[PDB]
């Protein structure tokens, strides 16, 4: 078998003398160990800086040197074996870490968050606000470009999330956006009615598990060919202050997304349909709540959850919409189809509007 490198395990930056060991498999035979000023194609590359003293352990998987003077400042790092080489990129210095997706906007405390990015290295904390997370909660996988942690107290109100790293700071802004909330069935609008509906409160011991106060659940047993079933008909309040939400903001521009947690998965046919201040003309329909984060519905775990306000909403600015007689955010599950019966048991929580 040929070597490869799965990465490079080292402190930066890198000096001389600074412990590297890579890590791979297959180091049979090992002819040279060099970095290089080639990358991508290390055909006739040349042997910009040797290793001349390293070490191997015994399954052939890693390689463990301390690093030579003259070290180029990036290319490529090679291990020569008889049977071929293998290569990886190195630099000297850390990037600065990036966040590219973020699992919630408004994660629940006590639940996991989980965050996508690049050069989560050496992570120094973990802020949203004036909170930061506790770091014996948090896990980074190996490719430094995943990681999770438990949800702290919430902030008060829009912030940063920041990742800081020894390498730097990655922001996402917008988050938490408390400031945007339409219906929370706490202080933020209210319940009117619905089929199949239950306010709850979590306390560690039920799903959903955690909860922001009381959120409210859609469960029980939904037959075929079920055309009115489980409905929250809910007063929401809309006047957001315009600090966060601008008056002449394109309705395109936005999103009415809220926190769902499915506590049981659910097959082809129930679906959800959603209509606010009564225009049922417009409503958005055939909805199965998935995660932004992945695409799918998370069994088991608080999701948020997006759509669309134009798909929503007749008017095309937010203030126009606002202006719109009425105050009802309603949904509708039902299930139009010949399967089942399904056991349903969902919860939803924390309605917000945000711009995409
Ligand atoms: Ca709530």
């Amino acid at each position: 078998p040929a070597p490869y490198i799965t990465r490079v395990a080292t402190t930066f930056p890198v000096e001389t003398g600074t412990p590297l060991r890579i890590v791979g498999g297959n180091f049979y035979e090992i002819q040279r160990v060099y970095f290089t000023t080639a990358v991508d194609d290390i055909t006739n590359a040349p042997v910009s800086v040797e290793v001349t003293d390293y070490t191997v352990n015994k399954n052939f998987d890693e390689i463990s040197f301390n690093a030579p003077a003259g070290l180029i400042d990036e290319g490529s790092l090679v291990v020569e074996c008889y049977t071929a080489s293998a290569f990886t990129p190195f630099r000297r210095t850390a990037l600065p870490p990036s966040i590219s997706k973020v699992s919630s906007m408004m994660p629940i405390t006590g639940t996991t968050v989980t965050v996508l990015g690049q050069n989560f290295m050496d992570i120094v904390s973990i802020t949203m606000g004036n909170r930061s997370v506790d770091l014996s909660t948090v896990t980074v996988s190996e490719a430094n470009d995943m990681l999770t942690f438990t949800m702290p107290r919430a902030p008060q109100g829009t912030c940063s999330l920041a990742i800081t790293t020894m390498g730097g700071t990655a922001e996402v802004p917008g988050f938490y956006p408390l400031e945007n909330i339409v219906l929370n069935y706490d202080n933020i609008g209210w319940f009117s009615w619905g089929g199949q509906a239950v306010p709850v409160t979590a306390d560690g011991t039920a799903a959903p598990f955690f909860s922001d106060g009381k959120c409210y659940s859609i469960s029980g047993e939904l037959s075929a060919w079920n055309y009115w079933w489980g409905q929250l008909q809910n007063g929401a309040v809309w006047g957001i202050d315009t600090a966060f939400l601008p008056t002449d903001t394109p309705t395109s521009e936005l999103a009415l997304q809220f926190e769902c947690f499915v506590a049981v998965e659910y097959g082809e046919g129930p679906v959800f349909r959603i209509y606010l201040k009564g225009n049922e003309a417009h409503n958005y329909t055939n909805y199965r709540p998935v995660s932004d984060f992945t695409g799918k519905t998370e069994v088991g775990q608080w999701m948020q959850c997006s759509i669309p306000l134009s798909e929503l909403v007749d008017e095309t600015t937010w203030g126009e919409f606002q202006k719109r007689d009425g105050d009802e955010l309603a949904l509708q599950m039902t299930n139009p189809s010949e399967n089942g019966p399904y056991n349903i048991e969902m919860y939803f929580d924390n309605f917000r509007v945000v711009k995409i």
